[PDB]
C-alpha cells in the first residue's frame, strides 16, 4: 500500500466515522460535519463554535440541497481544502 | 496532524513527486502520469503497459485540453478513484 493509496483509504475512512453517527449513515448532517471539521481539520480550518458557521459551511458544500453532505460533496470539500493548502505554499 | 490532514498532504506530496520530473513542474505529462499510476496505484488500477492506454487515460483527465494533467485535474482523478474504491465495498 503506497502513500497515495493510504490517502484514498483515509478519506473513505474518515467520512464513515462521522456519517454513520446519526440519521442517514451515508451522509454528514450538520452536527457530524462540525465534529469532523473540529476534530480532523484542526490545523487547516478554524474550530467551528457558532451555529451560524456550521450552517454556512453546510450551505456551501450542500450542492444538491438536501441539508446534508454526501460522499460526492465530501470529496469536493476535500479538493477545496487540498487546493487551498497547495496554494498556501507559493 | 490527523489522518485526514495526513491524506491531504500526501495528495499534494505525490502530485509534486511526479509533476516536477520533466517539463512543466506543475503538470503531469503522459510519462509522469503513467509512472504515478504504475508506482502509486498498483492496488487500485491495472499497470499501464501500452501507449494507447496512457493516451486514453490522459485524454479522460485532461478536461481543459492542453495534453497535460494539472493539479485541479489530478484532484478530479483522485475523487474518481476514491469514489470507485468507496463503491466497491457495497
Ligand atoms: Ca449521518
Ligand atoms: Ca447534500
Ligand atoms: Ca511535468
Ligand atoms: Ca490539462
Ligand atoms: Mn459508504
Ligand atoms: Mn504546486
Amino acid at each position: 500500500m503506497s502513500e497515495l493509496e493510504k490517502a484514498v483509504v483515509a478519506l473513505i475512512d474518515v467520512f464513515h466515522q462521522y456519517s454513520g453517527r446519526e440519521g442517514d449513515k451515508h451522509k454528514l448532517k450538520k452536527s457530524e460535519l462540525k465534529e469532523l471539521i473540529n476534530n480532523e481539520l484542526s490545523h487547516f480550518l478554524e474550530e467551528i463554535k457558532e451555529q451560524e458557521v456550521v450552517d454556512k459551511v453546510m450551505e456551501t458544500l450542500d450542492s444538491d440541497g438536501d441539508g446534508e453532505c454526501d460522499f460526492q460533496e465530501f470529496m469536493a470539500f476535500v479538493a477545496m481544502i487540498t487546493t487551498a493548502c497547495h496554494e498556501f505554499f507559493e
